[PDB]
């Protein structure tokens, strides 16, 4: 099945998912200087207040924190979006080494890693046919750098040493997703898809200009998790990241000046 391997990762995804070279695929390379200030789109509206997690899953490809959405407890709203997105789940990809990771580019820059808040459009009911629409989901995309410890982000450090492996859940409640928020809420915004498989292009991304700062503690645990399952041979859980794709007619704004 899928990957990201020599043998099943992104360049061979295409075959059983053709909408991987479609005309609004993720990631994309952002070029700062061509992504132009559209002074009509709104400060992001970023409500966690009340989110309430609920479990943490290794998936096989990224771990995965996942929410209550049976109420809107934790909302996106504002920015580039109309109407209320609910949060369902954030995951991270990131690299074997500090210097790759991150599925968006800044001017072809690499970041460590790349936090993905996953969030879909409450008008479509709930994630299965939000993804079978073009403004379905929402994703907030948050850059990591290797430097100074990210304390919000050490609970789910903690966690990894017991979902090691594909298939493995771990009770995860009491998570507050704000711990892993930057300072700014600046940002640039393109309509794309999800960066697995399936690949779908129901996408409104929303990427944050300020990277968090982890550490390289922090990341390092990320590469201890395995992408195969218990009793198989190990295969360390690193570049689970789709690299950049054709930009195609589309335009990248920026919220800011
Ligand atoms: O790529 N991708 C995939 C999913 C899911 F959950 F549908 F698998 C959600 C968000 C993203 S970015
Ligand atoms: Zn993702």
């Amino acid at each position: 099945h899928w990957g990201y391997g020599k043998h099943n990762g992104p360049e061979h995804w295409h075959k059983d998912f053709p909408i991987a070279k479609g005309e609004r695929q993720s990631p994309v390379d952002i070029d700062t200087h061509t992504a132009k200030y559209d002074p009509s789109l709104k400060p992001l509206s970023v409500s966690y207040d009340q989110a309430t997690s609920l479990r943490i899953l290794n998936n096989g490809h990224a771990f995965n924190v996942e929410f209550d959405d049976s109420q809107d407890k934790a909302v996106l709203k504002g920015g580039p979006l109309d109407g209320t997105y609910r949060l369902i789940q954030f995951h991270f990809h990131w690299g074997s080494l500090d210097g790759q990771g991150s599925e968006h580019t800044v001017d072809k820059k690499k970041y460590a890693a790349e936090l993905h808040l996953v969030h879909w459009n409450t008008k479509y009911g709930d994630f299965g046919k939000a993804v079978q629409q073009p403004d379905g989901l929402a994703v907030l995309g948050i850059f990591l750098k290797v430097g100074s410890a990210k304390p919000g982000l050490q609970k789910v450090v903690d966690v990894l040493d017991s979902i090691k492996t594909k298939g493995k859940s771990a009770d995860f409640t009491n998570f507050d997703p704000r711990g892993l928020l930057p300072e700014s809420l600046d940002y640039w915004t393109y309509p794309g898809s999800l960066t697995t498989p399936p690949l779908l292009e129901c996408v409104t991304w929303i990427v944050l200009k300020e990277p968090i700062s982890v550490s390289s503690e922090q990341v390092l645990k990320f590469r201890k998790l395995n992408f195969n399952g218990e009793g198989e041979p190990e295969e360390l859980m690193v570049d689970n990241w789709r690299p950049a794709q054709p930009l195609k007619n589309r335009q990248i704004k920026a919220s800011f000046k």
